[PDB]
């Protein structure tokens, strides 16, 4: 539904955008890349499954977690590296597998992430999607390191054929991992892309691309097909983070697909608060790595999941809009603005390595105060006046 | 007021009103019936008791409920359909009783609901009001299906001979069952429809007891359904005396507030009816506030039969008469259906209470009044701002 | 702070004022009143004490409770009457003693409220002011039954003899009780009032007219010297409702002044859910009445403090602004209000007189559910965008 | 940015700044503070660490606590007098350490704090920044008062022989303890002033340990308080190796986001240090978000020795230079003797636990997002109009 009007666009991309430098957070890519972006890349990129409660809740349960930091530790010397799925990490983030790059950035979509995350000093691991504007052999041979990891995010279709052929294909290429996105066997419904659509069933949410009949059994199947480790990706619930388990997959991401699937799925970092003691009743938690995604913005977060034992958590929306507005650069200031929060916070936290963020550094007696106010009482605060600032002369 | 301005009205249900499948969900027929309506139509369709919180209430607290989904399982085919009264069902929900259609729709009135509920691939029960414009069987016949099924709403007279009469001649018309409203003995005070204006009622027997449905049930075959239950202790008392199911609803909030929502209710009696082997015994059917097709899910993991929707019914039919209300039929089934299959599960049995994460269903809270003045000075922090111009 | 302007709101009150039939709720006459009054008559009525957070919450705890209506129950006769003090009500509230009424109604100021609590089918008690306009002589004279009860509130003076032949001196008059105000030692900052001097120490707040040595001993002694029931106005805590039993007055009103004195003091409905059960813990319950008032707007706020074992229920604040509006035909129109919203919902419980009200009635599952939100992410929210309704075709 | 536009800013500071006197609490300082001062001196004051939510969390926190108040008692007489640090005080509170004051007073600086903080009736002992615009000699001296008490905050550096030619150089000009700030190993991330000018410190070592600590205890007879604690562990570490005190701090949410209010660590840690009796041996003071005479006092009954206020005092010192520091006394001195009569006590060691309902301190909650579309199309009640006109 763009107007010519894309060109008051033009002129705000025209570096009326300001200098990479000035860029402070994730959130200024954010709205930088909602002034500048076609209607639809917005929408799509931006856009949560029906009322995108789960989209919210997501990053909000993060601010349920307090911190308990150590004072008086010597905090010199910090470092953030960290091991995620047999390769060694600069980073305990990750860039989630995310679609159609080229809607952000036309020229290069994909392969400039790839570009980001491996051209700086802080490399940053990469999950290739499936719905990738560009193909994995164009992302991988983008990729400027050979120690720069490069993961690959895996719907089995219901051709089977074409899942064992490309799995044999993108271990070839030389990704790391497969990880099997299991939240989606019906797509959810983003009503912003709609609206733009109309003005501008229930089986038409099947797709013979991802396959709605996959199950436990099918998993098995594929771990006998391919040396790459596996992770089941969009896990919701502790019970099958157990399952995984005992299939003895890799890992799992507990991840409700950015709320982009099921409204009311939880946020994943109270699962994570949950799932991760009862892996260690039972011996279960060396022996599965958990990552957690969605809603992260700054480095407390990443520091609050990993304190709760996330192998390592994944951002999405957050490199694509720093890929929409700056290509490869942005993606590696992305990179380095959340590397230096997650840098700052651990001195102020005092832990000076991954493996010290532990449980005990945070506050957890308010993680299950998610709460429904009841609606207020419009009349009474209508009429009521609140007090008052003196004024100032004016002369 | 209703100032001749209403031409700006008939200019809006123009050609004007989007097409209808440009609707996406239940919110987008409120929003237009909104602009639409007569004042009036409005203010009885949209109301709720004093301060509406209730109404809003019964809504909000589904949002309580949070989702514990099964992944890996084979969602490829989905069942929505279940038994409600006795009869097959195509939906696990159905269309409540929701007096004077015609200020909405003119022409029709509740008789485009019975075109509606039965014109298209999804059948759907009709709970026909007593407050209703046309007659039920001017209702009744309009049905366009004879495999769709209907339900009487019934007042008690305060001379029950009219309640007698009533009984004998919809039992007649062939209504399924019999939804008796016990919560309106004095109708509540809506203060939108009086404020444009400027208790007892002879329709309703403010005196009606537990034994007067005892009565009923013995002069009567029609199942029937205590509507307007708002305690446990009561479904309990439903049970005792025998009856078929009870609605667990406090009238859309349009009668006491401050009565809880109906869903929390629901969290709270079943348990209660299962350590009592009650659960089949009673069939509990749950009213008000739903508006998506995980209210829907919520609510029958809990326990639930089936559940009413009012107002949005109302507002679709008000916005494109029948065919409005076969749409709204079709956004709420696929809601269901795709919900469903990100919950995995396939069919309606399937929905329990292992799915429901229930942990903050109590956690009803009310803030301590907000700090005006270190609000109003404090300033939030600011976005990276885009150059000169 | 008036400015001829004074004429803008003459012309308001010329009959633009609505019919009085028109007023449906409680918040009408708040809403018109804070149209029509000067700016220092609704400066005095309308503040609290500092952030005014009591005086909200004192409204705003009412909604911690939910009911448990009763169905099916005969219904067709409700009373609404009950006991206060040895006399018999038509109704279980009453009219709270206020300073001032002259200032929204010039004319007749109290004398007003004593018409409209005496004149119709169904009185109110009526508590007069030691801080009102006119005397009480000229407040009980105008009182228009011989069945209508008036109760007289007091402060001791410094100067006890003052205090001596005050209470003589309304004994005599006929009042029926005495409230000992016991929350204001200290005269509560009411800064809406001083925002309009100021532009329009501590010692200060202290005033011969209030004794701030007030002590359970001088009620001791007040209680020897008069045969009229007294009742201590203001307590904030079970402890001194206990000590109020052992000292044998025959009531308290759970009372923090309208707000008006102690911000943070709580709100009395939740002292009072706590207070109850502990007097029955000791056989004290029949034998202290116990009152409660402020931020009461609604008959189902009546049937909640009654539900939890008030005697009965005042208002302040409600009956200025409906004196200030319509002088004695407002008064008797809010009492109308009133007894009406308590009867229909009556009703809707499912009990047909006071009695009947009881803790069973209530859902106090949620009564302690007062919380503060953590402050929200306004980068977050900020750049946030929301679902959207669709939108009309627009020709 | 500081655009010329800055005489709009000179005008407002002109005679249009309301007389001192007309000033009501500590809010109308900063209101007044936030139009005048220059966009750097203001996102410098007025900053706290990325997000800002510890910085809010730090006043919010104290609306967790109510008051249990006695009535019946004779209030009359009040004493707000106390002891922090073995010398008497005129009030429970003082002047945190607080950067850079001439940003907002040009000619008097942080001088003007020592002279509001004795030139009247109340004296409010004063902490000397490292980061103060003026000398630690400079402020000492520029002290109308020799009964006016002074404390040092010391960033330790590096560089250990500065750390302790400093200390030495402090003891001598006559400050009564040394406050040890340990929460700013590295500097936090103050986002407004960022924006506005488009980690490690020589000044501040981050290597700092609790050894170094035992060693200052040795190489001083000022006592020491470690300023910075945010967990109850090391309140009782700081008693183990037997310092003086401890600010429960978070440097007002201007370094970790997402640190507990120190309001919520005081009243964790007190009950602890009770079931140890260290109570006693520890002085824990308390600082950040406090406003009001209530806040204070809140701290005084959970267990504080004395509570720090460090931005009113910064915005009351940009607006009216001493007198405005002094007026803040005043205002926030009336504003705990006022309560502490409402509160029914009549001195400082009367204000115990007994007076706070800590019933709903942990309801610290995040709502659910809220429902755009059913907040957007639900209609709130209105009230009744005024005539036609
Ligand atoms: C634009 C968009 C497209 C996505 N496409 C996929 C996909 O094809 N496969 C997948 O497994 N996840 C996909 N995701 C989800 C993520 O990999 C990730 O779960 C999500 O982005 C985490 O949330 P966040 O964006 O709030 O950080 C997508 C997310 C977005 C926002
Ligand atoms: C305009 C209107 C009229 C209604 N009339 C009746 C009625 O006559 N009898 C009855 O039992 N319920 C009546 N109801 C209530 C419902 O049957 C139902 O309980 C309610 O609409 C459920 O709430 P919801 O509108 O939020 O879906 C009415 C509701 C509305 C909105
Ligand atoms: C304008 C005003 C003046 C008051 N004057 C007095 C008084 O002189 N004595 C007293 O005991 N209470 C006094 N009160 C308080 C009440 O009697 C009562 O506690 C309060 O109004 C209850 O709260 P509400 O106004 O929210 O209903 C006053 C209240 C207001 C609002
Ligand atoms: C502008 C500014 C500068 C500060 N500089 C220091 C400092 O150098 N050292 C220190 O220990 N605290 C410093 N503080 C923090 C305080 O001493 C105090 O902990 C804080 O201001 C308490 O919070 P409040 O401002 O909400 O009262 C500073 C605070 C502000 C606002």
């Amino acid at each position: 539904g763009e107007t010519k009007e894309d060109i008051a666009r033009k002129e705000q991309l025209k570096s009326l955008l300001p200098p990479l430098d000035n860029i402070i957070n994730l959130y200024d890519f954010e709205y930088l890349a909602s002034q500048t972006l076609t209607k639809q890349a917005w929408a799509y990129y931006s856009s949560g499954a029906n009322d995108e409660v789960t989209h919210r809740e997501n990053h909000n349960a993060y601010h349920r977690i307090f911190f308990k930091p150590k004072i008086l530790v010597d905090v010199r010397k910090v470092d953030i590296s960290t091991d995620m799925l047999g390769s060694h990490v600069d980073v305990p983030f990750y860039v989630s597998a995310t679609g159609l790059c080229k809607l952000g950035n036309p020229l290069e979509g994909e392969k400039d992430v790839a570009r980001g995350c491996g051209q700086g000093v802080t490399k940053v691991p990469q999950m290739i999607s499936t719905a990738a504007s560009c193909s994995p052999e164009e992302i991988i041979e983008a990729a400027p390191s050979d120690k720069q990891i490069q993961w690959y995010q895996l719907y089995v279709n219901s051709d089977r054929k074409i899942t064992d052929d490309l799995v044999k294909n993108v271990e070839k290429l030389g990704v790391k991992a497969l990880f099997v996105t299991v939240d989606a066997p019906s797509l959810g419904q983003r009503e912003k892309d709609m609206k733009l659509k109309f003005s501008n069933g229930a089986s038409r949410a099947l797709s013979k691309f991802i396959d709605p009949s996959l199950t436990w059994k099918d998993i098995e199947e594929l771990k006998k097909k391919t040396k790459l480790p596996i992770v089941i990706k969009g896990v919701q619930r502790t019970e099958d983070v157990i399952k995984a388990a005992e299939i003895g997959v890799s890992g799992v991401v507990l991840s409700n697909h950015g709320g982009r699937q099921l409204d009311f799925s939880r946020a994943p970092i109270e699962v994570l608060a949950e799932t991760m003691p009862i892996l260690e009743q039972r011996n279960l938690k060396d022996k599965l790595e958990v990552f957690v995604d969605g809603g992260v913005r700054r480095g407390t977060d990443v520091l609050k999941a990993l304190c709760l034992g996330a192998k390592g958590v994944g951002l999405g929306r957050p490199f694509l809009y720093a890929n929409s507005c700056y290509g490869r650069n942005g993606v590696e200031k992305a990179i380095e603005i959340l590397r230096d929060e997650i840098e700052m916070s651990m001195r102020l936290l005092g832990v000076t390595s991954i493996a010290e963020l532990k449980p005990d550094l945070l506050d957890l007696s308010t993680l299950k105060a998610r709460t429904v106010g009841v609606p207020n009482d419009v009349l009474y605060n209508e009429v009521y006046e609140g007090p008052t600032l003196t004024e100032f002369e004016d002369a």
